């Protein structure tokens, strides 16, 4: 507690920081109001929070920042005109004035498409105003995105800055560029999925479920930990993200600076890796913290067995505290396997508390469970199978044709998904290949656990929304532990209906010879999963003639001087010839 709360905040974080921390803050707020406004309000609070610097002791200086915040966005002379219930939060009084405000934050704002310049505009936007470009720039992210944690969003600002200070003078300005803002949107969107994967689970499976998650990972982090410093940090977390997803920037901020300061004063009882984490500022830490590589698990830990297999105070440990027994036991063997998956390390907890519950109650338990340990090799093998499987097929073909290969098998799987969503589903799993299949075997598993995550709770809403398989209701809807093996599980449908065939959906134009890599590459997966829909008996060998004989056609028909006629000459030949091939 101090004299002046926006005082200390000024201090500690610095004005920059601050500037871009409240322009966030409010554009989160008022999303639909203009960049110049936003700009006004800044300023004005960046001077009234000098003020207060200056002399603690200053008029409004003492109030509370969730009060400071909410008297500011009561002055707002619009704001009964554009945001309407919003106004009569500003008729309460706290706490319940920010709690309203809270409600009506509006996460899918009717905002167009952010529609990306030209990179000579842009690199001379900014070089021509730096501040406005990147502020005017940050200001219609954080509106499009209001429940996205702001010291992320600057994170994610700055390395965006970086991109451009590095690009902007660089010779291919495009080739430098592009690629990093394409990195840096797919991340900050990870980061969005994460994030409401999180609350989520807290909400549908139960705080339960979320510790046992929490506990896994911990102890893959830090596994020279004890279990009780595991055990607290574990509580400490759940309170986080459930003060987090509740919505209150500030008071997420202290729950992650406060529990950032405990891990940074007992790092001997946590990890070695922190030092340098735990040296940079408050805005920082806890990020920092969040991302550091686990550390070396000890050397000669023993087998699992005497404590949860040999010893014969099995069932009386295990009963006295179910969950506190099963979490030492996902402790122990989370901390035992840093290349495992979280869900993976549930399921064998999962198999574990199952065994217990019939083999705790039986004749005699020793034997009943004296073998459960055999029951983990199957699940340990099933995943570590897939990654083998898919990263030789990545190796064996390459990014576009190892996301060809899965196009095919997904759309025969859920030949009902549209033919949009199939292709971005195919052409991220590509990816999710591409960085995952370059980690030993060791960091594999985690690595696409990561990822894997994203794509299914992005393919999910869009499921829960415009839903079209019931398999797939039972897959989003089921166990975060078992998501993904039951999207595994899903067969090919041979229930499926073909779809009647459309001359236009398989005509090509020279547009095809004039278009960007990304969108050639687009628009023949888009015919290839239309070539599925409408041929879902065909082989992949059958499949591999009509492709093979596609790319020829197009490498001829943009090789001609008519090459527009080529395109309908050869491509009615290639058509009808690939019907006779098929169906
Ligand atoms: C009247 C001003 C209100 C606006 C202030 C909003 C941002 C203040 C501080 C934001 C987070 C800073 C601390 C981050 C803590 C962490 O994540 O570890
Ligand atoms: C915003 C993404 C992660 C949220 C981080 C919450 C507070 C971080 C403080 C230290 C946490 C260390 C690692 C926790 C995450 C994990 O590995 O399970
Ligand atoms: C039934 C699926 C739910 C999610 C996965 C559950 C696996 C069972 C393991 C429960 C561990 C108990 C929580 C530990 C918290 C603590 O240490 O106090
Ligand atoms: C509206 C979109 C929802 C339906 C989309 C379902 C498409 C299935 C693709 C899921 C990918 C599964 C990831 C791993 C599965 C496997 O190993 O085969
Ligand atoms: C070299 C790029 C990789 C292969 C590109 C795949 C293109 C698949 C679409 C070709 C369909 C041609 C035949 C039309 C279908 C039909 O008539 O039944
Ligand atoms: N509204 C409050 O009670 C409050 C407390 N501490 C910081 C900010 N706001
Ligand atoms: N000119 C603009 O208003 C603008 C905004 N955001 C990005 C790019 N340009
Ligand atoms: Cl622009
Ligand atoms: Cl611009
Ligand atoms: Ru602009
Ligand atoms: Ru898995």
């Amino acid at each position: 507690a101090h004299k002046s709360e926006v005082a200390h905040r000024f201090k500690d974080l610095g004005e920059e920081n601050f500037k871009a921390l409240v322009l966030i803050a409010f554009a989160q707020y008022l999303q639909q109001c203009p960049f110049e406004d936003h700009v006004k309000l800044v300023n004005e609070v960046t001077e009234f929070a000098k003020t207060c610097v200056a002399d603690e002791s200053a008029e409004n200086c003492d109030k509370s920042l969730h009060t400071l915040f909410g008297d500011k966005l009561c002055t707002v002379a619009t704001l009964r005109e554009t945001y309407g219930e919003m106004a009569d939060c500003c008729a309460k009084q706290e706490p319940e004035r920010n709690e309203c405000f809270l409600q009506h934050k509006d996460d899918n704002p009717n905002l167009p498409r952010l529609v990306r310049p030209e990179v000579d505009v842009m690199c001379t936007a900014f070089h021509d105003n730096e501040e406005t470009f990147l502020k005017k720039y940050l200001y219609e992210i954080a509106r499009r995105h209001p429940y996205f944690y702001a010291p992320e969003l600057l994170f994610f600002a700055k390395r965006y800055k970086a991109a451009f200070t590095e690009c902007c003078q660089a010779a291919d300005k495009a080739a430098c560029l592009l690629p990093k803002l394409d990195e840096l949107r797919d991340e900050g969107k990870a980061s969005s999925a994460k994030q409401r994967l999180k609350c989520a689970s807290l909400q549908k499976f139960g705080e339960r479920a979320f510790k046992a998650w929490a506990v896994a990972r911990l102890s893959q982090r830090f596994p020279k930990a004890e279990f009780a410093e595991v055990s607290k940090l574990v509580t400490d977390l759940t309170k986080v993200h459930t003060e987090c997803c509740h919505g209150d920037l500030l008071e997420c901020a202290d729950d992650r600076a406060d529990l950032a300061k405990y891990i940074c004063e007992n790092q001997d009882s946590i990890s070695s890796k922190l030092k340098e984490c735990c040296e940079k500022p408050l805005l920082e830490k806890s990020h920092c913290i969040a991302e550091v590589e686990n550390d070396e698990m000890p050397a000669d830990l023993p087998s699992l067995a005497a404590d949860f297999v040999e010893s014969k105070d099995v069932c009386k440990n295990y009963a006295e505290a179910k969950d506190v027994f099963l979490g030492m036991f996902l402790y122990e063997y989370a901390r035992r396997h840093p290349d495992y998956s979280v869900v993976l390390l549930l399921r064998l907890a999962k198999t574990y508390e199952t065994t217990l519950e019939k083999c705790c109650a039986a004749a005699d338990p020793h034997e009943c469970y004296a073998k459960v340990f055999d029951e983990f090799k199957p699940l340990v093998e099933e995943p570590q199978n897939l990654i083998k499987q898919n990263c030789e097929l990545f190796e064996q073909l390459g990014e576009y044709k190892f996301q060809n290969a899965l196009l095919v098998r997904y759309t025969k799987k859920v030949p009902q998904v549209s033919t949009p969503t199939l292709v971005e589903v195919s052409r991220n799993l590509g990816k999710v290949g591409s960085k995952c299949c370059k980690h030993p075997e060791a960091k594999r598993m985690p690595c696409a656990e990561d990822y894997l995550s994203v794509v299914l709770n992005q393919l999910c809403v869009l499921h829960e929304k415009t839903p079209v398989s019931d398999r797939v209701t039972k897959c989003c809807t089921e166990s975060l532990v078992n998501r993904r093996p039951c999207f595994s599980a899903l067969e090919v449908d041979e229930t499926y209906v073909p779809k009647e065939f459309n001359a236009e959906t398989f005509t090509f134009h020279a547009d095809i010879c004039t278009l960007s890599e990304k969108e050639r590459q687009i628009k023949k997966q888009t015919a290839l999963v239309e070539l599925v829909k409408h041929k879902p008996k065909a082989t992949k060998e059958q499949l591999k003639a009509v492709m093979d004989d596609f790319a020829a056609f197009v490498e001829k028909c943009c090789k001609a001087d008519d090459k527009e006629t080529c395109f309908a000459e050869e491509g009615k030949k290639l058509v009808a010839a690939s019907q006779a091939a098929l169906g």
